[PDB]
């Protein structure tokens, strides 16, 4: 596919991927295990800026 | 485009796009009349799992 | 790759991938377990309609 | 990127992007200051369209 | 196509398409109907830069 | 789509869609109203190079 | 590249390449001895519609 | 253009070219010369799946 | 954007964007300062040969 | 252009792109100040797995 | 992911991944047990010529 | 295929493909004969950047 999950979010480095940096959440990547990459963000930013008009 | 909505969805096969199996809504495409590709579904779960941090 | 099987063909929804309703082959996907999508029948349209030249 | 903010919207020629149109919103982009191209349109549509199943 | 026409320019918001805002050409997309995105800017820009060569 | 029909065929200069030249065939495009492009050309050399018919 | 000669035009079916029918250079191709591709009439029509001439 | 004969099949690492080993057609390549690419596989993959044949 | 300006032309090396050559204009770029890419000289190359002037 | 930078690497979220943490490099990006996407990683790889070749 | 490892390098057809020929390394592929693709092997051919090593 | 030689480089505007410009290499390219494109340059960056040396 042009975008697949990949190309939206990597792996968070800090806590490879598990959210936790024990005993909180991973503060990198907000507990998700990813992070978005500048498409993902684009994309990301534009549905929340247009959702709601 | 690069991403236009033929690559987003497809019309169900069930239905052929009506969304209804008689008397009942069609129960592959959950009433849309469409079904997701692998591309609209990646782009559907992207937003749905960042959209509220 | 820029276009790859999952751009072409998406799991039928009606057999769920195993191209079947007992005993017969899934009709709505042709038993193949997949459908097209429009990328796919544009392809596939297209060199059918030429396989002889 | 595959699809850049530049590709989803453009600035709106009407207020050039100042949202405004003198004492009032600006009618044309509602607000926002940029307008959706077809590709963005296509995106936003296919989300609001599915976010909620 | 990679290129299409609605990644070049889209409707104006102006004129909603007619090119007219009588009894004058619409002055938004100079009479066009449709405003550049900034692929149909990039594209008609360089051609322009480079016409006489 | 980033394949589409226009770019595999585009109609033959000969005819324009009857595919035909009174009161035989059409001779440019065999009779189907379309000539295949470099893309088109390209794609179906390859599969018949390899269905291995 | 993402748009190459051979995804703007095609050789001709009338002339194959010379563009002429002699003794007159070819009509179909206007003697340039290729035809568009609707990316190339994509392409050519928007610069035509908003180049200035 | 989007796939070109190079996306599609590559030259065969043990007859180069010819698809010869002497005196028989080459093994790894079936006497073309050329092997698949992945992309090359997955769209003639497609056709063989759906074709009818 | 897929094709973005600086896709079209590269920074001309004899100068370096003064475009000129002291005390005459840049023999390279002349006077431009930016040359054409493979994918710029073929667009411009392509819109040349049928805007038919 | 098709791959961009930011298609290529994404600021580091461990030390928002300064490639430290005093007074060592960052680990995360290994002083890089960025990690890489898949694309990235997969680009870097096999330029690395035939590096000599 | 529009450059995949996949379309880089197919796999060798003088082995299939033991890279190897006992007792010693495969030639086709001198132990890598992948060959590159066009796609491959023109981006590594662009980085040799350029690292300037 | 996504990315061409010459999607990476282009002929030296100073030599001209030698990359000469006698009786030295050509200082523009090198003695390549060819320059950079954007695209090259990211790319190029890209390893240089990451790949060890
Ligand atoms: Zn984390
Ligand atoms: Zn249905
Ligand atoms: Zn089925
Ligand atoms: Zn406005
Ligand atoms: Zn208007
Ligand atoms: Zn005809
Ligand atoms: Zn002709
Ligand atoms: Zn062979
Ligand atoms: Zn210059
Ligand atoms: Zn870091
Ligand atoms: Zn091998
Ligand atoms: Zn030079």
């Amino acid at each position: 596919m042009v975008i697949a999950t990949d190309d939206l979010e990597t792996t968070c480095p800090n806590c490879n991927g598990s959210g936790r940096e024990e005993p909180e959440p991973c503060p990198k990547c907000l507990g998700k295990g990813v992070i978005l990459t500048a498409q993902g963000s684009t994309l990301l930013h534009f549905i929340k800026k247009h959702i709601h008009e």
